[PDB]
């Protein structure tokens, strides 16, 4: 399991949590020195539990699929909640089985469904450590509209920061002031599957992408990624979705 406490949180303690989250995900190989997530994991071992504590010390446990860093559901006191999708209903067979009741949320976990439920795109939702504290708080008591926004904050400040060093640093910059994500952040989230596949196809192709990946940069400038020498590959990306899952 891994844990993160908002009470006393700072850039350093958040970076330690994101390092523990990355290190909790199993891999048997690295591709261009980046851990390659597993094709598959059977049974309960598929799910990592992340224990998150709001500033007041209240807690939710979040279940994360270790092959793709997708959040499946979470437990808040005696109630479990899962996305309305087959992968999450499968997870509910393995995790939080001791909850007194299980609520299926009225959306799946992908960004488009969640933004629809929340009533706003994530370009307009501030993220940061204070937003994460609010999110854990929201999740403690069911409210499906409020929870959609909370889950957009939670996915970006946990999974997306584990996947990209750039996003982890964006959150660290927001340790004590929220701010909506940079266009570069949104670009990277949206590109993780694309990138993961092209970095894997590059082995066998002399480090060269079969298909270029188009990204927005730190300056709001639109750029093209064609090979593994790009900073996005050498420095930023931290985990690769296995092509078997693409
Ligand atoms: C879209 C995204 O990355 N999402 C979340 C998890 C969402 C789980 N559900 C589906 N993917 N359908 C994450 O934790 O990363
Ligand atoms: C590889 O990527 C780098 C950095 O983005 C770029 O400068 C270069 O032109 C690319 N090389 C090839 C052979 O495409």
């Amino acid at each position: 399991d891994v844990s993160f406490r908002l009470s006393g949180a700072d850039p350093s303690s958040y970076g330690m949590f994101i390092k523990d989250l990355r290190n909790a995900l199993p891999h048997t190989e690295k591709v261009y020195n980046i851990p390659l997530l597993l094709p598959s994991v059977s049974g309960a071992g598929r799910y990592l539990l992340m224990h998150l504590f709001n500033y007041d010390g209240n807690t939710i446990t979040v279940a994360v699929d270790v092959t793709n860093v997708y959040i499946m559901g979470y437990l808040a006191l005696t109630t479990s909640y899962f996305f309305n999708e087959p992968a999450a209903d499968l997870a509910s067979q393995y995790v939080f089985r001791s909850a007194r009741r299980k609520i299926t949320l009225p959306y799946s976990g992908n960004y488009e469904r969640l933004q629809i439920a929340a009533g706003k795109p994530r370009e307009k939702i501030p993220i940061g450590l204070p937003a994460l504290d609010t999110a854990i708080s929201t999740l403690l008591h069911y409210d499906s509209t409020a929870a959609a926004g909370a889950l957009l904050v939670l996915i970006q400040t946990t999974a997306e920061a584990a996947r990209f060093k750039y996003i982890e640093q964006q959150i660290q910059e927001r340790a004590y002031r929220d701010e909506v994500p940079s266009s570069a952040t949104i670009s990277l989230e949206n590109s993780w599957s694309g990138l993961s596949k092209q970095i894997q196809l590059a082995q066998g192709n002399n480090g060269v992408f079969r298909t270029p990946t188009v990204l927005v940069d730190s300056k709001g400038n639109r750029v093209q990624i064609t090979n593994v020498t790009s900073n996005v590959v050498t420095s930023n990306i931290q985990l690769l979705l296995n092509t078997k899952n693409i």
